[PDB]
Formats: C-alpha cells, sequence, structure tokens
C-alpha cells in the first residue's frame, strides 16, 4: 500500500461514511419541513375562516 | 387584511417548495453514496 | 484503472453540485423566516 | 381573541421558530458537506498522483 493509495482509501472510506450521515440529517430535515407545512396549512385554513 | 391572507398562502406553498427540494437533495446524497461505496469496494480490490 | 480516477472525479463535482443547491435551499428558509416573522407581528398587532 | 385568531397566531409563532431551526440545520448540512468536497478533492489528487 502506497501513500497515495492509503490516502484514496481512507478518502473514499469517510465519504461512504459521511454520505449515510448527511442522508440521515436529510431525514430530519424533512421532517421539520413536513411539519411546517402542517403549520402553514393550518395558519391559512385558520386565515380563511377569519376573513 | 387581504394580505395576511395572500402572506399565509405564500408560506404555505414555499414549504411544499422546501419539500421538493429536499427529495432532490436526497437524490444528489444517495447517488454520492452510491458512487462513494463502488470506488470503495474497487479499492479494497485492487489494493 | 481509468475509470476508477473517472469516478474520483465524478464525486467531487456532485459535492459541488450539493452546496449549491443547499444555498438555495438556505434562501428559501430565510424568506420564509421573513414572511412568518412579517405576518406574526402583524397578527400581534391585530388581535 | 377568536378561535382562528389564536390558531393563526401559534401557527405563525411555531413557523417563526422552526425557520430558525432549519436554518441552522442547514449550517451544520453545510459543514458536513464542505468537509465531504475536501476528502473528495483529495481522492482525486491521490487518484491522479496514482494512474
Amino acid at each position: 500500500m502506497t501513500k497515495q493509495e492509503k490516502t484514496a482509501l481512507n478518502m473514499a472510506r469517510f465519504i461512504r461514511s459521511q454520505t449515510l450521515t448527511l442522508l440521515e440529517k436529510l431525514n430530519e430535515l424533512a421532517d421539520i419541513c413536513e411539519s411546517l407545512h402542517d403549520h402553514a396549512d393550518e395558519l391559512y385554513r385558520s386565515c380563511l375562516a377569519r376573513f
């Protein structure tokens, strides 16, 4: 294993593992976004009922 | 009073746009993951 | 061996695309925030 | 404060507060993305040096 070979390996492994983290973090953003949408919808329908 | 209702509708439609953009980010992320994984395996094979 | 290098270049360019898309999500988020804040204030004023 | 008025208020306040959370969560994703980019760049330059 040359220096460049090992580095390429470290880099690919880290990226493989960090993309799973990013995906999981996206799941969390989607949950917030959906809750924001449901609140926005109740907000709109409350405003419609007012005016 | 007509504008508070136009504002609420606008916020509702922007959250729909958010959702769509997140799904496109997620597609890019899984593609990156799949390529990272392929490259890793074929590196772990050769070295 | 020519394809491991084409793969690495592709992963690098996809992370640049990721960054750009995140900035566009962030623009949408701050806009949503600014409208949410305006609506809140003008509601807290009227009621 | 009518029922619809209060709801509109709750909804707008929650959305105001949740958008700050989303923004902060985006800051975290950007940090991961930049680290992914730096690793991808080292990966590429390591591969160039190899081949």
